[PDB]
């Protein structure tokens, strides 16, 4: 049974990643490993907001399963994720970084977790459909990120990975010392970094890796507010665009400094990659490298994700290893095959992880096998009043929401997808094709039902949460476990059976 | 608003308050209590198991609306409890004792918990509707609790319970210093005792007041397995029946230690009233009696819980304090009702609480107005191998299982539930009867959805539940909060201001 | 003085015998001779190219001092071989297959050659470096292997390896006759085949091995021309690339096959293991399995060889028999070194073969003694523009030509040679080591020189195969040598058969 | 393009042909062959011994140059000659006879070759610079030919010659076949005869024309060991000169019969010519006569070669045929010159030859151009301890080794070499002269650096050879191919094999 390493990082455009990094961007450590990887060229998250992609992510469900509809919702601790899958088979499991899982379990299977997240553990972030147009500036996006963009060697985010980086690290030495034992678990580690979500603000000595840059503009610019779909004009309104003065050079220095914190982060799958190198893992380990979902980057005038447009739900995806035949793949794909392909890779089977995902192995794919399932998504959080689908199959892509103008867009003749198909059909076969999505979405999802369903979670939350927020507070923060009166050295342990035990290699 | 303070006993037999405590049974603080109270005399659990009780007790939702199906049930953190809805509304919330949370989230609502749970909180309790017949021997119930009944100064269930009932009262009494601040939140303080929850084991003390008793026998004696309903024989067949050899020693020994237990419980009773007297909280603080599932204790054979018969789903109810016209009342109740009646002692409005809530405020009862509305019962844990519902209407109870034949009861003519009217009926009205119940049964229940969201759970559970018990253990257990640099005497206090502040009355 | 048996093959990526022969191979002959040998994990060839890497290892001597830069560079018989090293010292030396030999001599030392090559002697395939960037098609790789790779049950490459190896086992029952004379001469043969060379077709015995084959994809995958370092474009037009569609199935079908083809070796390996085993000359024989250069597998986009990557520059190295301690060395070793090993072997004094080898012998290390001398190769031929070295030492590969942005890999950090440190250094280190390697290359290579002495060699031998292809053809290729042969009337008929009777 | 037959003969003295054959010399045939040809009255071998100047001749290179340094050499097959280069032209090109290439290639460009070598093809005839001094009696020359000279009706050499000059007219014919057939190729045929190399053997026929000449001694008699330059001790210490004792009668036999020989060649020489007549090809075709070295024949005491003087470093050098005017000329000349002077006869342009070839075409002297360069020699087999060259520039020349005294020869006032006016120069002419040389021979070689090249030749195939004579024996002789084709055979047609071998038709 291999190893498994999985490299998460939060918020990154998809499209940055063509064929493994785009050439433009410095990633000279995550452009080798691609070289080694199957590559996933139209991987899409499962839902385009951090928490309800994240717990997708690790079920391999749809937020209409597990539930997780914002970023306030919560996870149940019943619901089985890849940590279970794995540590049931055998894996030590563990995680460290960012998961941003709502609610008092902070594991969800996870064996050992080595931080904190940086994001909160309560109800606070919950949506109101029943108070639609409203905004609640304490916690919903805003381009402050965009006017604010720019250079300092230290932030929240960078302590935080930085942290992450150095933990995992540690995590993997630890784990090398169990190399020689015959009876060692296999091991399943996910570093997990909130780079390069926002604030794009970056590391001088990032920063000054792109001060040529040639991509420091979207294609597709600022649509107006009285000519954007509906959808766009709501996140518009959520991020209270009418009070800020986006300029040119605001575009740059945040997709500058966004582009810098991929080298920030480049620079850290090198010492996880170098660690496995001279622990001697590096044969025995797939590596994953995947994110939550995207970010617009100024592309149709929108930043951030909660929607269906490739920049916020086109998010990368490459596996590594042994028994992985390196390749470019196109046909289109989901965050919700991560977990399937994860224990398929580990050796379960099929039957063992059926009844529990909605994705598929990816491991048929990789080996010439087609694969024809379509690619799903949903959003139920801010900017929607009403929850959306999406369905990404072939060529297409199809929009709807009950309060929405559909949409279709046909992505190899239209990759910016500047024409909407369901409005302006060329002909029969797009009519045609408009029908069968419709009659695709009737089959998989009931529309009025997800929407009674979103509401009562809403409902829930605001009623629990405001009682949580009276009197002391009791936080659901993961703490990490204290260990001192055990590490190192100690009075009840043999002093020179220590030292060997904790070195490795050993003998040499 | 009027504080509250909620005295919950774990596994009471509700036949033994025909009006308060029955008069063989020693217990003077609570048939005091008795006499100033609203008594619930034909009062149900909602489910006669522990933890389905108290998450359905806490949110006033039965057990296929909170998921709560068994004793290893995720109960979400995001299901509104009575804690909750008093905490919205400006009250101080706190357990002391029991409640058999299962899942990560050990407070529900509750602002602080003054002791661990003495039962499990992780997923280890797991029934399989896959394997029906299998039983669990580490930790099934099983007949070796009658026949090692007895006395002992101390058990496990003792030690819990005397510390439960010291940190209650000394939460009183801190509560008590805020008494002169007009800015004070009101207080709800739940004390939920083990007792008189098996092993049937007793002080001496206590045990000594029962040497004359005349209640040790069941007066249903023990039915034969092969005349036994099809539920009542998968009950024996969980409690390992066969490889005990219950005597008539037993069972008068296992009543002895039970009625001791109440009376070991009578005494803390005690002690919280007089601490709330000297307080001078007690005219100011609403007190109800409750508990979670009854115990057949032998009657017809039978022990513990786990069933419809009225020594397990029957539990007290009594509510004393400011507003309260102290009656009895014989209209069928049940735990649902507390939530609601909670929220309406605490001035919150029918309406915050109507989504949340399936049962009714008990205050109108109280207050003298009839009470109509039915009592249902659900059970899907060990011993079922597909969920039970039964129905409580009038001097009616009908019990429904696929798998089984249906029973029905006239408690009034019949208050020991020997004749099962749905195979004996006495005639056209206990036809039209059972028809009027089927007919209600299925509009409330879909039986078959029923069953298939609790094998959902099952099967849920034994994925996770094997994984988690892999590897290092993650425990769920509630810890109390450690505040000793904060606590007596500490020198970024002013030392003499602290004594007057910690002083009561002043 | 013991008997040597050198077992070579052709084109055998050195990567694939780890410890012996890596686990998934099928192989169980040669993965029990690796168990008593001693076992050079990182050697290399010496150029990356058949005849270049053949002449060099037979000379124990760098292509820049043989003169033989590429597949038509005539080797001349003045030069000493291991066959004549051993020859002079007493030894019957002979050659069963392939050795590539260019020019009239098809023997060189060799005091017999049981078979023809299956390659030309003349000089047909002659780069020019005055006319960078043409490619040859009739005579240059092509990707059309790895298009065409499946299951066959002869090739040409079967039909020579089958006869190579019948002849290699009949000679050893012919030198098992003599082993009663104490006057006997000890015996040197090489036998040397032509797999896994391409075409990469196998038998369906072997193929049907290899269905559940977690390996029938490289672990780098192809990478656009134009992310290529300049090496690897000139190599990519050389195969016209850009002509063929090289899908995922081609790579697994060329993959499967070439590994077939290591099983359909193996077996021949255990044939010659039996005749020595019951002909009793196994305990007095020494066993040295070989290759000239390696194969990139598809690995990089990369086919064949032609260049210092792993899989094309490693070839395996194995040494067993008498006087040899089994073990497993991580120091690089050369082709190189198999020249003098051999003369050392064999009794040989250093200073009869030390002016004439540039590798050092092996048998020190064998019995302990640290290798400090450092790894060198060459490579002039098609796909270079002026010739390329590489100097590997430690955990280092440092590769320089004048034309191109120099490479320098640490391979212990990097073993798949994705990051170049003289382009993207990590620190002060890298830094050093670049400029201490371009010392050392100084210090062995005149690459003004090298140039100049190869496009002379270039520039005659166009003029010369001109000529020789006009009018009446004369052949080089090698015809092995009945009147004599069993039974005839000028013989004792009783005495002929205890003759060739043994034991 | 016109056909080129190369007549070649071995070890014959340049100056036995002063203005084609000497008057004394019976040789009516190559006198009337002289007549008609350009003679090149001052021609050098590029080095005087067999294989060394036969390599050289072939290539029209020097020794440094090829590398075939000595007897036992190996000749690189890379390495292009006349051969290649006419074969490249569109020539059919082959050999009858003798030119001791070494080595595994035995044809070095011929497209056929008719005979064997009369010698060795392998390493055996290797000097060894590190035994100074050494001899090797098996293969080095011997003064045996001189006390043993004679007359018989066949021998080895006989032979030879008998068949090089019989396959060489059959050739003839063969070709002449192709005559009415324009789209043939015109070929170029070398015929390379061993006399008149010793044994000095001859038959009486030939024997008996030289009853009465008057050239039986030579001019310049024995010099005493004691009085020889350096080298010309070496070569006698190499001939065992001490243990023959050489009479004036062994001197006058050898003579004799060695002019004998030349009188067998040219009867040959009028065979070729006859057959080119009667096939009428003869106007069509260009016949060059040429030697690889000299003999000293006696004088000064020495015999064969191996040295600069004139008569072992003259040879002969005639050219006759379509476009060749002809006359004497007097400007001294090399064996260097013969390929691209072929080359250029044969219409090759002058850039395709020049990396090629260290000479220079003598087409332009013939028409009239005076030509310049010098002309260079060296040496580096049996009897040097150290390479030797020599300059030979207009009426000089120089001849230099690192362990000898120079000598410089002004062979206008002293064409016998008998003052060394590098030890006795007449004035401050011959002073300023010497200086130029010195200075030229510097420019041209290294001499260390040819010495080193030589000593490494000579170890690696001491190395090897050894190894090639144990065990089973390979031999690199060339062999002749096809009966099975030849004459009358059933898969012909019969009568239109006959009309096809007839001509004239
Ligand atoms: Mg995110
Ligand atoms: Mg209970
Ligand atoms: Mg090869
Ligand atoms: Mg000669």
């Amino acid at each position: 049974k291999p190893n498994i390493l999985i490299i998460m990082v939060d918020q990154l455009n998809g499209k940055l990643f063509p064929d493994g990094p785009a050439d433009f961007l410095h990633a000279p450590n995550l452009k080798a490993l691609a070289k080694r990887s199957a590559r996933f060229h139209n991987n899409y998250t499962s839902s385009p907001l951090a928490a309800p992609a994240r717990a997708s992510f690790m079920a391999g469900q749809l937020p209409s399963r597990t539930r997780v509809y914002d970023n306030a919702a919560e996870y149940q601790s019943s619901i089985p994720t890849y940590a279970h899958h794995l540590r049931r088979a055998g894996y030590y499991t563990a995680l460290s970084g960012k998961m941003h899982l709502v609610g008092p379990d902070q594991l969800h299977g996870f064996e050992e977790r080595l931080t904190t997240d940086i994001y909160p553990a309560d109800f606070g972030w919950t949506p109101d459909y029943r108070k639609p147009g409203e905004r609640i500036d304490w916690w919903y996006h805003n381009l402050g990120s965009v006017t604010g963009a720019g250079v300092a060697e230290i932030t929240n985010q960078m302590e935080y990975d930085d942290e992450v980086a150095f933990l995992a690290n540690q995590k993997l030495y630890q784990l090398s010392r169990e190399n020689d034992d015959e009876s060692r678990r296999p091991w399943c580690l996910t570093v997990s970094f909130t780079h390069p979500h926002d604030p794009y603000v970056a590391r001088r000595k990032f920063w000054d890796l792109y001060e040529d840059c040639e991509h420091l503009t979207p294609e597709v610019g600022a649509i107006p507010l009285d000519e954007q779909d509906p959808h766009s004009q709501r996140i518009m309104l959520s991020c209270d665009y009418q009070n800020f003065d986006v300029t040119e050079e605001n575009v740059r220095r945040s997709r500058r400094a966004y582009f810098a914190n991929i080298s920030y982060l480049d620079e850290k799958v090198g010492e996880l990659i170098d660690t496995l190198t001279r622990t001697r893992m590096l044969d025995d380990t797939l590596i994953l490298f995947c994110s939550d979902h995207g970010d617009m980057l100024g592309e149709r005038g929108l930043w951030f994700k909660m929607n269906f447009f490739e920049g916020s739900a086109r998010v990368p995806l490459m596996i590594a290893g042994p028994g992985i035949a390196p390749g470019l793949h196109l046909t289109p794909t989901s965050n919700l095959d991560v977990t399937p392909t994860l224990a398929d890779l580990a050796g379960i089977s099929l039957e063992e992880v059926r009844p529990w995902t909605d994705g598929v192995s990816l491991v048929p794919m990789v080996n010439g096998v087609e694969r024809t399932e379509p690619v799903l998504m949903e959003y139920a959080a801010e900017a929607s009043y009403a929850p959306l689908v999406a369905i990404r199959e072939g060529k297409w892509k199809y929009v709807y929401c009950a309060l929405d103008p559909e949409q279709l867009f046909d992505l190899e003749a239209d990759p910016l997808e500047l024409t909407n198909l369901a409005e302006n059909p060329r002909g029969p076969v797009d009519q045609a094709t408009l029908t069968a999505f419709r009659d695709m979405r009737a089959a998989h999802w009931d529309m009025e039902a997800f929407d009674a369903a979103v509401r009562e979670s809403q409902a829930r939350r605001w009623v629990v949460y405001e009682a949580l927020r009276n009197g002391a507070y009791y936080p659901w923060d993961h703490q990490p476990l204290q260990k001192a009166s055990e590490r190192y050295m100690r009075n009840h342990m043999n002093l020179d059976t220590l030292e060997e035990s904790k070195r490795y290699p050993r003998g040499e």
